[PDB]
């Protein structure tokens, strides 16, 4: 009877939620991507985030909360865009021949029309994501808030001559932000989000995805402390990265105790340098990257080196340390695929080419070597003329078939003298050697962290996991040169016999041979002269890790190791102009 | 007219409440200590500052100006060699030293720093109490003294860590004033540092600009577009700065000017140099070592007496020297003597090519790592496998004697200083920025900018010839004209006089004295012909090019000098909530114990 009071405290609860809600703070889901500009490929990336909005606050992304989505398909490479405009427009062979690059600005809309085919199929692929991977309610919200995009190229289109490449992201920033209205996803981008990115910041973006993803990057009192004289600290020390990509590998770490180093090494402190806002812990990080040092990169290069040497070079036949003994091929840089019937097939084409990268830059006709006698002896220094045609640049001469003799120490040796530690630096590392680093010998020489090491890059990891297979390595690896040596020098001794099912690697223990593991010895002899050169070191690593993935709060890893997240991260932590550039201006900004 | 009483107690209560409502201004000292190659010297300015209600303080940049530039003590390099001289041992310039050994000398540093940083604090000092009365002494003594101490080219090329552990032993000295005078003098890492050739050339673009007035946020100095973009009213002014170890070429780029990959250029408010309310530039800024007044005077007796085509019988004939002149066979520093005869100072540190051989050292990392480096080094003349004394000696070489042939001068100031085979040492900065050489400045870049010609001998090029009359007053900057008028001048006889040595004129044009500042003069005449030329060479040309010894002030008078000096402190001031925190917040008190 006086228990249906029970009404009155129902209406003042509708009326308490009520108020609850327009006070408290909402949830909402935005969609980001990251478009990978890279040396073989232009790939989309689409990640989710969680924003909340608070009354008097504004709106802002949960750091912890980034996570892939899906990568997607491998489409045309900025440079083939490029190189096929100048092709029709500048003519055939234009790597050959002088040309007068005022006369492409007539060429403007012809560019645009290459650049557009490429954005089509990206966009198309992102919506699909989009598409397939949200539910409607989902969907509801990442097609209201607006889709920020962040198109960075790297090592691919980095040493790009003339004014073409920045004309070109122009050109990319427009198309994107003027998606199809069809699907309903507002994709925009500004100069800020969708740029060129220099080895240095591709380095440091994958140092913050690293320590993000791993929980030692933080400014809450879980992955930092203040101390009695207000300075934060991180919980957890911050971990260096080596990333080998397909054309460029970069070096970073942070540098611990704040360390006192030559005036000629430049040091980057993250907060002065507006990669992280000032609430996160402070670090003065050293990131380099090295041109020629990715996978195709150093593959063009070693054989073209290698095979110029009088000690390898001998009536017609070059002898290849790096490959296997019963391992034979015709002699170029051409892409290599290993046929069912143990044979090598060298790809003829010159865009397949891996020396065509090196080749193009190596050229009198540019200006940077046509201006500068410093960069036409590192070519030089190469073997690659830059006075000589494209197709002679790129020719191994007098040598018709490349043999395997597998002996792991002349590797080693080979890709010291080559790569390593060259006498020159390597083409194009105007940027490594401005902070005061020519080549990787001078790394941990000038500059050295007791801060742990990861080491990433698809081939880097299988280098390690292939002597892990055969139990040459034991699975608990932490970096012992002499353990890695001796297991290297073993596998890499192993004779390759044809078989009825191909070609197979055997050991005294067999793998079968193939296009992605053939030359799989020249890593191994990267990663011991690396970890030779980290041990020469007067600080030296707490510890060295080979990580294929970075696993999440759920035993699942949230996203990839790399750039990407960096980069979004560098964005979104800078709460005021993250507003203001996100969802204040937005895609509205682009309304006509 | 009790009526007139009570407006007397209205108006009282009136003039307290507008008192307490209004902005208070107060005079605010501001020191730059350069830190240059030939000097370390403090420049003394004064600026207002302005205090609003529920607004904070902030300095009125117009109200910059310099009081005065104190006296040339010595250089950071010299305090940084005279510490490796005791600690490292001498002649550690010709054998390996272990850089690990040295920092158990670093309180030895702090030492030999506090010598120099109290005679520049007793100048600063004196030159206050000298311009102050003493109403402004106290406003002056209240709001606390920010101190800037920059390095530029004598420091820049320094070797190992030496340089940086100073710049933090000379901040702990500067925070720590002399309690007698009650001058609260204070700094921080951002305003004291090594500044780069750079931030050297864009900070004198600014002072340039500001100065002139074509720099400003304002209605009068800018406009508002109808697409909220803020314009400058006027064009921006490129600089030309000659020093004495390095020289700086700023230009702003005029939209929109095709830049290669290669070229990197600064936008002023990405890079945040200027806030964002003031109008946006793209500024190419490089600096050029080797090519100050010292280095390049080193430098070019080095390679021009090394070479066969100038060195017979070991007589070196300088193209770039007077007819009847002569010297002994050293870039040592020269006196010129009423008796005609020039004396050379054998002395290692007044040698002007003992910077340049002390980085070309086999013992410097940057040799021995780097054959890119060594080479540039060997291309000049210098082996860094030999001792310095061997390094800096134009060998089998007695007698430098002057031929007066200008158009010789030219060829070889080109061919060694503007545009040689290799970059010249220690400028990996330059190279970075897309540029090895001057040569290569305005063929990748160039701008329709107006631009303007800074430095000591740069001015006295133009003014020389004027004076003559070889040049009229209203020269522009032709290059047919001024090496016309060079060509006249530079073939003037050295003739010994009762009153002293003259610079004797051909065709009975007239005469003057001759001295240590004006005997090689020509040098810098074909320096200036052979810029002029590059600079016409470009696709886009500057709409004007003037020579300035000062910029006119309101009221005048100049309000500064040209340099970067003023440039820094704006590069800090314009930043208004940073400033206040910094200066006003913190300030003098965060050094309190």
């Amino acid at each position: 009877d006086a228990d249906t009071e029970k009404r009155i405290n129902v209406g003042k609860t509708h009326l308490q939620t009520l108020r609850n809600l327009e006070t408290r703070c909402h949830d909402s889901l935005q969609a980001l991507v990251v478009i990978d500009a890279g040396s073989s490929s232009t790939r989309t990336n689409v990640f989710l985030a969680k924003t909340r909005s608070c009354p008097n606050k504004g709106r802002s992304i949960d750091p912890d909360s980034i996570q892939l989505i899906r990568e997607g398909k491998r489409f045309t490479g900025l440079r083939v865009v490029l190189e096929e405009w100048l092709d029709t427009y500048a003519g055939k062979d234009w790597e050959s021949r002088p040309v007068d690059a005022r006369l492409l600005f007539q060429y403007v809309p012809q560019m645009h029309e290459g650049a557009k085919k490429l954005m089509q199929l990206l966009e198309e692929d992102t919506v699909a994501i989009l598409d397939s991977q949200l539910n409607e309610e989902q969907k509801v919200q990442v097609k209201a808030l607006g889709i920020p995009v962040m198109l960075c190229s790297t090592a691919g289109v980095r040493d790009f001559h003339e004014w073409y490449r920045d004309a070109l992201f122009v050109l990319l920033r427009h198309l994107i932000n003027n998606p199809s209205p069809a699907h309903g996803y507002k994709f925009f981008t500004n100069p800020f989000w969708t740029r060129p990115i220099t080895g240095a910041e591709e380095g440091l973006f994958a140092f913050i995805t690293l320590n993000h993803l791993s929980r030692r990057l933080g400014e809450d009192p879980a992955r930092s402390m203040i101390d009695e004289y207000g300075v934060k600290h991180s919980r957890n020390d911050l971990a260096g990265v080596v990333e080998v990509g397909g054309a460029s590998a970069q070096i970073v770490f942070p540098l611990q105790e704040g360390t006192v180093l030559p005036s000629s090494v430049r040091a980057v402190n993250l907060q002065r340098e507006r990669l992280l806002p000032e609430r996160y812990p402070s670090a003065d990080v050293v990131s380099v990257s090295f041109m020629q040092l990715g996978m195709a990169s150093s593959a063009g290069l070693f054989l073209k080196e290698l095979c110029s040497n009088d000690e390898f070079l001998q009536g017609g036949i070059c002898s290849n340390p790096c490959l296997f003994k019963g391992f034979q091929q015709s002699c170029s840089a051409g892409e290599v695929e290993v046929r069912p019937d143990g044979s090598a097939s060298v790809n003829e084409d010159v865009r397949k080419n891996r020396l065509k990268p090196l080749a193009t830059y190596c050229s009198v006709h540019n200006p940077e070597i046509s201006f500068k006698v410093t960069n036409e002896m590192q070519c030089r220094e190469n073997s690659i003329d830059p006075t000589k045609p494209l197709a002679e640049r790129m020719k191994i001469e007098n040598c018709s078939i490349i043999e395997g003799t597998g002996n792991f120490d002349k590797c080693v040796s080979q890709v010291e003298s080559i790569l390593v530690a060259p006498k020159l630096p390597l083409p194009a590392n105007i940027e490594a050697a401005s902070s005061g680093f020519e080549s990787v010998d001078q790394v941990f020489r000038f500059a050295s962290s007791t801060a742990p090491m990861f080491i990433t890059g698809r081939e880097m990891l299988a280098s390690i996991d292939t002597l892990k297979d055969h139990r040459l390595l034991r699975s608990d690896f932490s970096g012992d040169v002499e353990e890695l040596a001796e297991a290297a020098r073993e596998f890499c001794s192993s004779e390759v016999i044809i078989r009825t099912d191909g070609p197979v690697i055997q050991l005294p223990g067999e793998q079968k041979l193939n296009s992605l593991n053939f030359d799989l010895c020249k890593t191994m002899a990267l990663t011991v002269s690396l970890l030779r050169h980290m041990a020469a070191g007067e600080n030296q690593p707490s510890f060295i890790k080979w990580e294929k993935s970075i696993a999440g709060p759920d035993g699942k890893p949230l996203a990839d190791l790399g750039w990407q997240v960096g980069v979004i991260l560098h964005h979104v932590l800078f709460t005021e102009e993250w507003g203001r550039t996100a969802y204040e201006a937005g895609y509205s900004h682009n309304l006509e």
